[PDB]
Formats: C-alpha cells, sequence, structure tokens
C-alpha cells in the first residue's frame, strides 16, 4: 500500500507536470512516505515510471479482455483494438510523460531494455490475435511473431503521428489500414 | 559558416536529446555565438527547428530521387522506399523530437499550417509511388492520399519504434510489411 500510494501519487504528479518537473523529493512528501521506502522500492524515478508503465500496461490487458469480446472473429479483433489503441490514446493522460520519457531515454540501453519487457506485453495482443486466427482458418501466418511485431508498430505509428486530422478522419483511416493489412495476409 | 553552423549543431542536439531537452541558450554557448544574434533568419526555437525540418525533409528525398532509379517498378520502389528509411540519416532521425514539437505547439495555428505543408512531402513520396502503380498498372487504388497516409504512417512506425534492434532484422521485418501491404491493395 505505501507502495501503492507512491505508485498512485506519482502517475499523477506526472500528469499534471510531466516526466522531468516530477522530482522523487514531491513523490515523497506527497504519498507521505520517505527517500529511504522510494529507494527501496524503485532504485530511481526512471524505475518508478517504468512500473508505473507495467501496472498502466495490465490495465490495458484487463480492459481489452472484456473489450474484445464485441469481436466475435479474430479478424474483429484486430479492427477493434486498432480502433481502441487510436481512441483511447486521444485522451490519454498519461501519454505526454510517456513520449517525454521515451525521448528522454531511448539513448540509454539501461531503460531502453526494460522498455522491450513492456512494448511485448503489448505484441502479445496481436500474437495471440494473429495466432488463434490461424486455428480459425481466418487467415494462415506461419510468421506470427513477426507479422505481429509488424502490427504492433505499423499501428502504433498510425496513432502517433497522425496528430493534427479531426477524429473521424484518423478512425477512418486506421480501419482503412486493418483492412488493407488484414488482406494482405491471404 | 555561421547560420548553417548553427543549424547543424541544433539538428544534433534535437536529436542527441530532443525538442524541449534543448534550448536556445544551449545552441548559442555550444556555437561561439551570442544570444542576440538568430534574428532575421532564426526569431524563434519553433522556427529554427522547422527550418531543419525542411532541411533534412529535402536531403531525404533528394537522395531518395537518386536512388529509386535502381527500381524498375513503383512495386520495387515501395519496398525500396521503406527499407530505405531504415538506414537514412535524414529526417526519420528526428522523428522523436517531432512528436513533442507536435504535441506541443499544435494549438498556435501558425505552426500548423507550415508544420503540415512539411507532412505533404513526407506522404508525396508515396502518393507518387501508389499514383504511378496506377498508370503502370501495378495495382487499383482510388483512395492514394489515404493510402499514402497510411503507408507513411504505418513505416514511421515501423522505423521509430525499433530502434534498438538488429538492423538487419529491422529490414526483415520492414519488407515483410512491404510485402503485406501492398498484398493487400489488391
Ligand atoms: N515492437 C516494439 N518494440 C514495440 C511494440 C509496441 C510499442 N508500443 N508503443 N510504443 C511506443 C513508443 C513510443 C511512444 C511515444 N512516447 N511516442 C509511445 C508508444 C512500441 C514498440
Amino acid at each position: 500500500n505505501l507502495k501503492d500510494k507512491i505508485l498512485g501519487v506519482a502517475k499523477e504528479l506526472f500528469i499534471k507536470n510531466g516526466y522531468n518537473a516530477t522530482t522523487t523529493g514531491e513523490i515523497v512528501k506527497l504519498s507521505e512516505s520517505s527517500k529511504g521506502n522510494l529507494y527501496y522500492h524503485f532504485k530511481t524515478k526512471e524505475n518508478l515510471f517504468l512500473e508505473i508503465l507495467n501496472i498502466e500496461e495490465s490495465k490495458w490487458q484487463e480492459q481489452w479482455k472484456k473489450e474484445q469480446i464485441k469481436a466475435k472473429t479474430n479478424r474483429e479483433k484486430f479492427y477493434l483494438y486498432n480502433e481502441l489503441s487510436l481512441t483511447t490514446e486521444y485522451y490519454y493522460p498519461l501519454q505526454n510523460a510517456i513520449i517525454e520519457f521515451y525521448t528522454e531515454y531511448y539513448k540509454t540501453n539501461s531503460i531502453n531494455e526494460k522498455m522491450n519487457k513492456l512494448e511485448n506485453k503489448y505484441i502479445d495482443a496481436y500474437h495471440v490475435i494473429f495466432k488463434e486466427g490461424n486455428l480459425n482458418g481466418e487467415w494462415s501466418i506461419n510468421d506470427v511473431n513477426a507479422v505481429s511485431k509488424i502490427a504492433a508498430n505499423a499501428v502504433n505509428g498510425i496513432v502517433t503521428f497522425t496528430h493534427e486530422q479531426n477524429i473521424n478522419e484518423r478512425i477512418k483511416l486506421m480501419n482503412k489500414f486493418s483492412q488493407i493489412f488484414l488482406n494482405g495476409l491471404s
């Protein structure tokens, strides 16, 4: 709990003021903890942030798990998951601190390491969809892992580098993509 | 040179660090110049940055012109463009910085105007490729502009969120993408 309290307050601090501006000092006092406790649990702000990202990652899976029920077939799960990724991030408060964190620790392979363990989790989503899709003759892919890293990053790029147009156009495009992509698998 | 020497340093700081990560003070102190210098050419930081992007963009589209000749069909031009994006030292290595600048300056329409004019060069390459492919009868695209934006963004995605993996593993994925994508266009 004192650990959970820290992660909760930290999450809010990062949202209201960003990664860089937020100090462990603030986190320490606001969660009524201590530098020692914070160190014992996370060692560094970087690690603390990675753990928040971890928790967020879990919630996203939990969400997806109950959200994918609206998609009977994997084809649909592909469509839905990509659309969800696009819409939910449009209003994800932590997104900014993440940008800040990423573009701040992508030079050090230290933190860059644990981040892939994290990204892998986001790719599993696809992995499952593509594997499951195979065992249902929805398509036939022999290099799942591959196609999965692709869908993951292709989708993230569409979500990340299309910031300017109205939300409908985006969803329209993202869907066009899921269509094209799922078609090139046949 | 002077102006051109600034652009050179800034370009490095924007990559080696980030948009926000680097300030007008750094660029100056690390160029033997002084504060009250940048004006007629570099009035503001957002101006200096947008300038760098303009450069890198044109240096890349040019390299592509002097390299796409090795691709007889447009099908091959697509693969080729996507592969090179992984190896070039232009534009793409500044995507991280762009992301920040785009999510922290997409309000003042004074930017989104010029900022988006730069987004047309980005998707143009695919525009030409996809459009020409229609004439060359290699495929049948109706919503070229959409596909171009989609391909462009999808690719930037595979390029940006994999910069920490075996450079050849990347080429591999990217090629699998190009394959998957084009096969979907028909
Ligand atoms: N195949 C991967 N390594 C991979 C998989 C999933 C993934 N997901 N998101 N990545 C990601 C990367 C950067 C940002 C950002 N700060 N703009 C946001 C998200 C990123 C990378």
